[PDB]
């Protein structure tokens, strides 16, 4: 029953807003336009492009109370050629149907909202920046709108789009590593962008930064194993324990978000063929011996806000552990921030960027 | 640092609803008025009862992209003399604080907002019905509401109540038992988690696994948990076992609060009556599958049941355990424990007896 971007309903706004001034905060500002879809028993409406306005919502909207909702994470750069594209946009549409599915939310067709979204930033073009390390974000979202309290699959959703202009990498951050905290659990969602996976979050990042660290890092199991740092994947550039030298990153075992950047980097690496490529279980064990043995080179996270974060301390068992990640270059995160920025940016041309 | 119930601002609606006539469905009709109240950087807003009426929302609002959200639920039942109570309000005003805290929402203060829910409630009272197994659902909503994409504390939340009367959650309700899906491939929580505390993350992943437990012939989900198939709850309600124990002793089991399991108000209350009566052991102790499936066998267990405010006592008569269509003679019991336990609840909820429970409207 999708909805088409042929139906499209354009109203342009009445007095658009003056744009950012050369200090841009992440997801504070926002454009003048958003997509918006309707659905309910008789299928889905007509998308329309409006201006930026409130959502009308009945007050036992199951969005609310039952957590019927997920969102996506994407971005646009803005080439020299003013010419705009989305970075492998096609990933987000396939995980937002997937992360739909598991909520049984109403399906949809993922070139039909590529389009729309095409279309909406093509709307809003002027508020991508094109300063150094800037893109706009894009996000889309799937609540469910029941408007009763019965746990159920809903009959009524709405789809929609907004779009923030942002900035930002360079600094590296800290992380606190304690397994009293549980971000997923294997047979559990941690591996969909539902909304109820980041509100619990809140409390436990603000205990890092009261024990002075910038993130936290998930571990999982009775062994310890890094999961993701933040809303990050996690990447590890050691030389193994067979001698091999590695990027690893833990495997797509159901605790584990699938990053788009994650699987782009997992991509390059592979591309280049200079050391090997992996997916496995990283445990603080191993990660320990490593250090011990000088064999870690670099650490970092991974995800569209930030494409690649080095990591350089772990707060674990009330003691620091220090991670060369800032000494060893960082070679391989520079390399990939160039390459991706190349790609991005359009200074190398892509299969994986999708022109507005 | 709270809203005060004297600073209530009264709205009266202009358009009241058409009240139902002579079949409630649970959770589908709502009263003509709402309690609605603000926070933000200054603090609580006043708080006011008015019109029911639409919430308008950021788009970007925390309340839907990283569920800041929270919820209660809790009854007010009229007795034939028409005075209307709340049953045991405190506790769903202190388990409702703590998930706030578990999601940095705002604080507020308990007695303050219980005096503005029974302000609400006063002002629907006509709405209350009154008819045997009839009550008032009382819902409500604690929500963030920060216009930023960032994961982070909310500057600004909003607090809701609406209102339901209703009847039975489902047909045959308390009376009829259910069937349900034990399957450990399907997990509700997990220690370290949240499941314990009452957020909207927490429900909207089990849709598409009731529809499953439909699918294979069920009506709910027995959540099992951990390598030795713990019975945790079933669906949204905390679940009893009535049987005679491995050494003997016939005692009411229920699940422990170590983390994966919601502390119902129905379950604390089952427990305090049954202690209270000092008939039979009443203990809180992790059920495994393999107990139940040895009790069965042995002819131990006499009632297996739910609890929770829609269905306060639910009989359960059969599990299907994998392909194990599992029978459960919950009915052919009486079910004795199940009956007590309901007629006392609705003396002490209908006002035949007056109890310190019992929070009058
Ligand atoms: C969004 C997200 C990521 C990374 O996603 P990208 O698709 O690379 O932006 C990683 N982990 C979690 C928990 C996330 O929510
Ligand atoms: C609400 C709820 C219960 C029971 O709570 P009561 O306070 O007894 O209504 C049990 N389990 C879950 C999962 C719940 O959400
Ligand atoms: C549709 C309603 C039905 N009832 C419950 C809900 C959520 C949480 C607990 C319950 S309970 N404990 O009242 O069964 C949603
Ligand atoms: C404000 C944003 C910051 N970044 C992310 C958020 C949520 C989910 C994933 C991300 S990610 N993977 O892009 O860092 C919140
Ligand atoms: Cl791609
Ligand atoms: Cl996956
Ligand atoms: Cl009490
Ligand atoms: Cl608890």
């Amino acid at each position: 029953s999708s909805f088409k971007a042929a139906d499209l309903q354009l109203e342009m706004t009445q007095k658009p807003h003056k744009k950012p001034g050369p200090p841009l905060v992440f997801g504070k500002t926002f454009t003048d336009h958003m997509l918006m879809v309707e659905w309910n028993d008789k299928g889905w409406g007509q998308p329309r492009i409006q201006p930026f306005q409130n959502l009308t919502l009945h007050p036992a909207s199951s969005s609310l109370h039952y957590s019927l909702q997920l969102f996506e994470g994407m971005k646009a750069f803005k080439g020299k050629d003013q010419q705009v594209r989305l970075f492998r946009p096609w990933l987000n549409m396939d995980r937002m149907l997937r992360s739909a599915m598991r909520l049984c939310l109403p399906s949809f067709d993922k070139l039909e909202l590529l389009e729309c979204i095409r279309r909406l930033i093509e709307v809003d073009k002027d508020w991508v920046p094109d300063a150094a390390g800037t893109s706009l974000y894009v996000r889309p979202v799937l609540i469910g709108n029941e408007p009763s309290l019965g746990v159920s699959q809903p009959t009524r959703a709405l789809l929609f789009v907004i779009l923030c202009p942002v900035g930002a990498s360079v600094t590296p951050v800290s992380l606190l590593a304690d397994p009293a905290f549980i971000r997923a659990w294997v047979g559990g969602v941690g591996n969909y962008k539902l909304g109820g996976n980041y509100g619990p979050t809140v409390l436990v990042q603000q205990e890092a930064l009261k024990r002075g660290c910038e993130q936290v890092l998930w571990l999982y199991g009775p062994d310890h194993q890094l999961t993701e740092v933040g809303t990050m994947n996690i990447f590890v550039y050691w030389t193994h324990e067979d001698g091999v030298l590695e990027l690893v990153t833990p495997p797509l075992n159901g605790v584990i978000l699938p990053g788009v950047v994650r699987q782009s980097l997992l991509d390059m690496a592979q591309t280049w063929g200079e050391f090997r490529v992996v997916e496995r279980t990283i445990t603080m064990k191993q990660l320990l011996r490593a250090l011990e043995e000088g064999r870690v080179r670099e650490v970092f996270g991974s995800g569209t806000a930030c494409q690649v974060c080095p990591v350089h301390r772990i707060l674990y068992k009330d003691r620091n552990l220090h991670i060369p990640t800032m000494e060893n270059g960082p070679e391989l995160i520079l390399r990939f921030q160039k390459e991706l920025k190349e790609i991005q940016y359009g200074i190398r041309a892509h299969e994986w960027m999708f022109p507005v």
